């Protein structure tokens, strides 16, 4: 059963379509969050995607036909498409867009200067004491749309409904904190049906505008998750994670979208150095295994490119599927969604979705933990310097199981491609996990 989505950051439509068919579908990912498909400013930086010019489907990712082709091919493969939608602003300054349209002085093909709030700057101190400025002033110079206007609402709603008509199943509302929750409620009343909607709201406490204000209009990004998980894995004890979630003051599990890192915080926007990313290698593997095994929120796996320390740089100059070879794992696309520990975690989550309880939690008071998901699965992480050899209790049927983080069950269920884990007649497992390693087993990866 589908439980996890992935952000194919800066991936073009051709690459996404092929990825859906060859990997995402077969591996069980539920959906793909794509980069903004609408017309945006010209330029090679990744952030040009966040400065809209119009709603025509011609962007760095491809043209309208290629976009439609991608939705169709992914849909047939069993994978949904979530579109990153810009509901708060339009591009700053003047220029030309990716579909040839010009703009300048708050004049665009679809908006006039009167469709925006009067210009003012959002200062850092405004976040803590002035909700009016946070929602009516400009985010880093971006023209702030009058989201209370019936015209503006109809225009954004037409775009969303158009995308639904061609097959899009979900939407990410970018910069939601900068738009009054009541404006979003009014916008949603114009949207057909009930697509999956998740709102980007960064709230780590002490904001004049809180994440809780957006719970009635859809799911909300829980940034406390990314930050605390990173902080605990680097500077704390994994044993503290026994009550992770609402117990730590996070929003309701059923309303949260979580992640180890996202495209912004892996670049220092909305997250400090404690955020764990692909650069951390094995540490990133372990952080993902915890997130995917733990029953809190709707997770999304990050899929990045090596930016070589340049936080403004756009993606690689080569496609992922290049003349027969995969441009993954090296200095171009990282493809974390293909890393064995991460893909194995997704498999574990997909196969334990019938039991959302954390059962039989065990820890060594520090960096060795193990817990189950009833009789559906069990896992363990060793982040100490010595082997984890403890005997832990499970609710699983005795037998042989493939450690899904390191391999998988063959078609005839006669063998695994990686190590085998044995569940004893009394439900116990005599662990044998080396330093900075883990194991995960589930009821549907049992040897015959
Ligand atoms: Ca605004
Ligand atoms: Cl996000």
């Amino acid at each position: 059963t589908p439980t996890t989505f992935v952000h194919l950051f800066e991936w073009n439509w051709q690459d996404v379509a092929q990825e859906c068919e060859q990997y995402l579908g077969p591996k069980g990912y539920a959906a793909v969050q794509v980069s903004p498909p609408n017309e945006h400013i010209t330029g090679s930086q990744w952030w040009t995607r966040y400065q809209p010019v119009s709603y025509e489907l011609q962007s760095r990712g491809g043209n309208r036909a290629q976009f439609i082709d991608m939705v169709n091919r992914c849909s047939a493969a069993g994978v949904d498409i979530y579109v990153d939608t810009l509901i708060n602003h339009m591009a700053a300054g003047s220029g030309t867009g990716t579909a040839g349209n010009s703009f300048g002085n708050k004049s665009f093909p679809i908006y006039s200067p009167q469709d925006f709030h009067e210009s003012c700057t959002i200062n850092n101190s405004d976040y803590g004491n002035d909700r009016y400025r946070v929602q009516n002033c400009e985010l880093v110079g971006l023209a702030d749309l009058d989201t209370a206007s019936n015209y503006v609402q109809n225009t954004i709603a037409a775009y969303i409904n158009d995308l639904q008509a061609i097959g899009v199943k979900g939407f990410r509302f970018d910069a939601s904190k900068h738009v009054a929750a009541s404006d979003i409620q009014s916008l949603m009343a114009k949207v057909n049906g009930s697509p999956v909607v998740f709102q980007e709201v960064i709230d780590q406490g002490g904001e004049a505008v809180g994440a809780s204000e957006y719970l009635s209009t859809g799911l909300v990004t829980e940034f406390k998750y990314s930050t605390e998980l990173g902080n605990t894995f680097r500077n704390g004890s994994l044993a503290w994670l026994s009550n992770f979630g609402e117990g730590w003051g996070f929003m309701p599990s059923s309303s949260a979208v979580v992640f180890v890192d996202n495209h912004d915080n892996q670049r220092g926007h909305g997250g400090a150095g404690n955020v764990i990313t692909f650069e951390d290698g094995r540490l990133y593997d372990l952080a993902n295994v915890f997130m995917l095994a733990y029953p809190y929120g709707y997770p999304k796996v990050m899929s990045s490119y090596d930016f070589h320390g340049d936080t403004d740089a756009g993606g690689p100059n080569v496609p992922v599927h290049n003349n027969g070879n995969l441009e993954c794992f090296a200095s171009n696309w990282k493809c974390e969604h293909r890393w064995s520990y991460i893909a194995g975690g997704v498999d574990f989550r997909n196969n334990t979705a019938d039991n959302w309880a954390v059962t039989n939690w065990w820890d060594n008071t520090n960096n060795q933990i193990s817990f189950g998901r009833g009789s559906s699965g069990h896992m363990a992480i060793n982040k100490e310097d010595s082997t984890l050899t403890a005997t832990v209790q499970t609710d699983m049927a005795s037998g042989q199981y493939c450690n899904v983080l390191k391999g998988e069950l063959s078609a005839d269920a006669k063998s695994c491609s990686g190590e085998v884990i044995t569940v004893n007649s009394d439900g116990t497992i005599n662990l044998n996990i080396g330093a900075w390693d883990a194991m995960a087993i589930h009821k549907n990866a049992k040897l015959n």
